[PDB]
């Protein structure tokens, strides 16, 4: 499925992301948005072998079992493809352990090269929440 910016922005709240760990909704839809384009169904691989699943774009070497990652771990315990569902209810409780993780949302790169540092807010700007 792909997600709309302000529908995405509301399920994500319903879902307990908002201020989760201090970060603000805006972050989490910003990372969103250029980790998958708001795709749940977005899969890209990583120049490790690993591969990256879902709306949040959570890999495999880490965090989900794609049965073909060496000598991965799987502390999410979900298959990865239960991440291309377009309920995203996977994707956030996962997540909601990576970003307690100790790096904070850091772990997502794209986060770091795109979000942090910017104005998140306007990533929920008109929204109704
Ligand atoms: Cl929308
Ligand atoms: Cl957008
Ligand atoms: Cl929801
Ligand atoms: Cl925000
Ligand atoms: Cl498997
Ligand atoms: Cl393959
Ligand atoms: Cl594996
Ligand atoms: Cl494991
Ligand atoms: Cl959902
Ligand atoms: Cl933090
Ligand atoms: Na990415
Ligand atoms: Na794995």
């Amino acid at each position: 499925k792909v997600f709309g910016r302000c529908e995405l922005a509301a399920a994500m709240k319903r879902h307990g992301l908002d201020n989760y760990r201090g970060y603000s909704l805006g972050n989490w839809v910003c990372a969103a948005k250029f980790e998958s384009n708001f795709n749940t169904q977005a899969t890209n691989r990583n120049t490790d072998g690993s591969t990256d699943y879902g709306i949040l774009q959570i890999n495999s070497r880490w965090w989900c079992n794609d049965g073909r990652t060496p000598g991965s771990r799987n502390l999410c315990n979900i298959p990865c493809s239960a991440l291309l569902s377009s309920d995203i209810t996977a994707s956030v409780n996962c997540a909601k352990k990576i970003v307690s993780d100790g790096n904070g949302m850091n772990a997502w790169v794209a986060w770091r090269n795109r979000c942090k540092g910017t104005d998140v807010q306007a990533w929920i700007r008109g929204c109704r929440l």
